[PDB]
């Protein structure tokens, strides 16, 4: 159970990081995004 | 404890999915968004 | 293990909340964002 929750949490960390990069690019207009 | 953390994690999965849909719509201009 | 996962999950909750605020501001044009 705990090891599987570790997996889900790390998967969420990656998804959140990807969202952060995309949202920062939209906010700041990076490379015309 | 573990069952409650499962709940928090699934709640985060849904919030992240909703954010992904919204960010993809902004990036791609879906339906004029 | 469990206490550390609680920490990671709450950190994700804060990151997701910040993303939600930023995405809602982009969607709605709050304050010219």
């Amino acid at each position: 159970e705990v090891e599987a929750l570790e997996k889900k949490v790390e998967a969420l960390e990656l998804k959140v990081q990807a969202l952060e990069k995309k949202v920062e690019a939209l906010e700041h207009g990076w490379d015309g995004r």
